[PDB]
């Protein structure tokens, strides 16, 4: 507690806070214990890299030398990344809402030595006023904190780690959910009509699953309009490729220029399924452009994919991705007129006087660029790469890598793109290299691994291993899927058969939550339901089938008690209640039956092959 | 209690002693009661028909009139057939384990009237006449010394044979450690468990193969193959008439014990069927159809079922029936004998006691199928061997062993399209099952002499046999028969704690109801029950069965980790029970090629259920939830379902 130990950590978001004068500590047993022997409170700060206001609180307070000594003598201050320890975030995010104050990131908390919180807040501006007031309260009111900490804690243990009575899996529960999700779709712009606009991968899954199981063409058109209009807006990089996080306005125009790995992997699957229904060439182009961007800018020397790249370059939001007309005319030359007519370039611009490239003005026309404006588009990228390039988060998250490995495996299978498979295998063997002592790591960077993993890490690697089987047909990927299943059971399955996000042997966690709340990615148990359901179709394990039906009813029992974020559970249980299985006997990959199965991607079906 | 009542017993080993001057008594309540009324210790003699040193003690002592008079004077004499009453065998073999003796058969022990033992020895030749008087002194001098150590032995028996600790969770990691240490004991060059003698060790081989299937462990697979291939190429195998002998004296599988057991060949046929399906080595295929020919020709009784064993002593000499000399081979085969002598390593000096034991260890890697001139000499030498004095046969029809043979024939007949093997398996199944009246099957019978009640191994073996015949025929009646066999086991062996006991709960001649947790040459009773109840769950999909099986597994694992040896079968069964595979086949006609693929892909972890709704034809099978439909051969009909 007298030296900043945030150096060498696998999270790049914490590495930037290493030079801070406050002795930052990582979340671990050595941090909580020191708070006991010194009877000093804990000050927890949660944040993620692509958050403009996590850096604001840094330069305003934490990077200031004076206010850090106030923290160094009053608490044991710890910094956590929302994406390195998502278990810690979800615990103390729901802890804030239970105190009667909603908030987001950064999140500043106050913890007694055992970890239970008693006061929190989003961003703290008097900051130092409280920074001492809690220290006063820590000494003046030990009786008040113990009364207040265990009251919020009992609300957490009942909201995040309390099993419910089993609930019967019924079809009408999903059809009801699909009707209400459909009523939130903006009929003209696409997506949830509220602003800001998020891609909302779980919300899309319900509409597509509604279209497949019910042939409800209304939700199918809601899925297609929302996906297609988004991929045409400024939220997508029409020059290099890759989708951004979310949109500021409802027209999908002005975005947050950070590019997350999970959002790109989750739309490749959506666009892949969407191509098989409409044949619209735009879905294929967006997939092909984003995959090239993933290999070029996200893939690490070892093959694994980085987490994300920054939205800020050289100190301004999106300086790297936006153009003015006077510069694109200087580089292109005579071919500059047709380029500006393609991406709605205007002298006045569409964002703060600048021009963000988009294809919303001609979204229904042909998506393929003419040969002159394609060479003009490629020429700008070579000139754009000379700019001050935004920083990258080289942290290799196992759960996020599994999402991408599954995306490249399924899209490469349907489009017969053999190059996409090889890069999926490289990321597979790179992530799978950390599997030692019957366990895998959560994240990794610069040779530093974070153990133990989370339940999402095994579920994602189970789904990626099974996807690699469908594309290849090598049964060694099914054996890998069972190896990940055994590791998941040995560390996350409780006595009731339920799975919990944090490992049961992890000692630095207050609460072993199930992980039932979705975000941009479906929840942990949501992914686990799907992964185990697909693993049954690939093996025929009857004991797995019997334990899955229990797991389904347990999760549905808690999902009924949830107020939000249960969409992934109802989606996975709808698929688990009626899965599709297809065995194909063939003599080679060129067989007709194998081909029409490849050209028919279905998230509800798992393919199996036998030599004949 | 004054005569030899051993005649009429369902055993050939006991009838060999019916004419002994000893007033032998079959094990039962009458012998225990007669021992109490006369204040006399019981002279228990346990053996089996194939044992060589069981016959030498009978020829030295049990047929001697001088020592038969003193056995009838101050002892009540009870002889037990090991294969007829294996529950009694496990009770009093553990008694020697509590006394410090190594153990073995013949087993000669001394029991006080209540049945608890106080002094036990393996083989006591004559002295035998002295040790009888020595024990006879203790019963009239100091009985308290007997009553002290007799209770001390019993407490150790109930603490190891029928002690139930708290249940334990089913873990896969503890199965991998067992497979790792077993493979470390395998002979890297000669195969099998390194050390003499070398036994087939069926439970050990089950672990190595399960480790290969569940872990893709190529090392354990090659250990299973090299051990099986070398054994089937050694002198322990009958290269003329087929069949496997029960163990080998040396480490090269050369010199064997020439007796042939039913459980040995039933167990290796299933192993060889699995080995052929992966390697494609014709040696495994040839050895199977050679031994099945031997089972039908030499072991099958006229009433359908299979005999228990085939003796090793012919005309009083060990293996005289199977062993050849060179000059006789030259006389029978003529000028084409050198082609045969080189194929089976026939030498003028002989490989065992101046004579030749036919084998293939000289070239076990060459082509297994012999050339046509050699097989012609092979068929003719076997027929000439049939003119020899033939070794005797134990016509006793053990239920559990017949169940093992039915399963082997049903699985091999299914993977080789041999319908004649299935009908022979149905003959034994219907014949043995004829004693299943009043919800009670018999443990064994011979010449109209039945033995009741059955043991837990009998129902477990019949369940596995019934479900094996279902996979080969697809008849639902075999499933209900499998249900009938379990519920009879429930009503006669399942205790209040949900566990099963080897002896029936109504049995009166057992001093201790053991669980049957200890393996022998066959997996233990508890193992077969876990396997049968798992395969019954696969064939029926009954959720109530799955729930009571998981808690039966956890209670068996609690006892399995306390015991120090003989738990391999339970660990093998629980690994399969933790990951059992089922295959649903939706066929429009039973000539559907998925039925073919399943037949040529035998897996000891999979059970196939059929639901009716020749060359290789590219097809597709589609299932929507619990709704499976017949296959599809065209490209358009597949687009309709997708
Ligand atoms: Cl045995």
């Amino acid at each position: 507690p007298d030296s900043n130990r945030l150096a060498g950590e696998p999270s790049a978001y914490l590495r930037q806070h290493a030079n801070n004068p406050v002795h930052w500590q990582p979340w671990g047993r050595k941090a909580l214990d020191a708070a006991k022997e010194l009877d000093r409170p804990i000050l927890l700060s949660i944040g993620y890299a692509a958050c403009h206001w996590c850096h604001v609180m840094a330069h305003e307070s934490f990077e200031d030398d004076d206010v850090a000594a106030v923290m160094n003598a009053f608490f044991i201050n710890v910094k956590v990344d929302r994406e390195e320890r998502p278990d810690i975030d979800q615990i103390y995010m729901a802890a804030l809402g239970a105190m009667g104050q909603q908030g987001g990131w950064p999140l500043t908390m106050f913890l007694r030595p055992d970890g239970k919180p008693f006061w929190g807040g989003t961003y703290i501006p008097g900051f130092v006023d409280i920074l001492h007031a809690v220290n006063n309260l820590w000494h003046r009111d030990k009786d008040k904190i113990n009364h207040n900490a265990e009251a919020v804690f009992d609300h957490l243990e009942g909201r995040l780690a309390a099993q419910s009575q089993p609930l019967q899996n019924e079809i009408s529960r999903f059809d009801d959910l699909a009707n209400r999700i459909g009523s939130l779709i903006d009929p003209q712009r696409g997506g949830i009509e509220g602003v800001p606009k998020f891609p909302n991968a779980p919300f899309m899954d319900t509409l597509w699953l509604s279209w497949l199981y019910r042939h409800n063409e209304t939700h199918r058109d809601n899925f297609l309009l929302s996906l297609k209009t988004m991929l045409q807006g400024g939220i997508y990089d029409h020059l290099g490729g890759g989708l951004c996080r979310y949109s500021t306005d409802a027209e999908w125009l002005v975005p947050h220029f950070e590019k997350m790995l999970y959002d790109n992997a989750q739309f490749i699957r959506h666009a892949n399924y969407a191509f098989a229904e409409t044949g619209d060439d735009l879905f294929r182009i967006r997939i092909e452009e984003t995959v090239d961007w993933l290999i070029r800018e996200m893939q690490l020397p070892d093959g694994c994919f980085a987490s994300s790249l920054d939205a800020d370059s050289e100190g301004e939001e999106g300086k790297f991705y936006v153009w003015t007309e006077d510069e694109i005319d200087a580089v292109l030359g005579t071919d500059a007129e047709v380029f500006k007519t393609f991406y709605a370039v205007t002298p006045g611009g569409n964002w703060e006087g600048k021009n963000i490239l988009n294809r919303l003005h001609a979204a229904a026309e042909t998506p393929t660029p003419p040969p002159l404006v394609e060479a003009a588009r490629r020429k700008l990228l070579a000139h754009r790469e000379t700019r001050i390039r935004p920083g990258r988060d080289d942290k290799a998250l196992t759960d996020w890598n599994g999402l991408a490995i599954r995306a490249l495996a399924e899209a490469g299978r349907s489009f017969a793109r053999t190059d996409w498979l090889e890069h999926a295998v490289q990321a597979y063997q790179s992530i799978g290299s950390s599997f030692q002592d019957g366990r895998i790591a959560h994240c990794r960077m610069e040779g530093a691994f974070l153990y133990p993993a989370l339940a999402t890490d095994y579920a994602a690697m189970i789904n990626a291993a099974l996807a690699l089987y469908e594309a290849t047909g090598e049964f060694a990927y099914i054996d890998d899927a069972r190896k990940f299943k055994r590791a998941l059971d040995g560390s996350h399955r409780d006595s009731a058969g339920n799975y919990r996000l944090s490992a049961l042997g992890a000692d630095d966690v207050i609460l072993h939550a199930y992980g039932d709340y979705d975000e941009a990615i479906p929840s942990a148990t949501s992914q686990i339901i799907e992964a185990l359901t697909r693993l049954f179709l690939a093996t025929g394990d009857s004991a797995l089938y019997e334990e899955n039906e229990k797991l389904i009813e347990q999760a549905l029992g808690r999902a009924l008690a949830q107020q939000y974020g249960q969409i992934g559970i109802l989606n996975a249980c709808r698929f688990a209640g009626e899965p599709l299985s297809l065995l194909i006997a063939a003599t080679d990959r060129t067989d007709e039956l194998v081909s029409i199965a490849n050209r028919t991607p279905d998230p509800r079906r798992l393919d199996k092959f036998v030599l004949v």
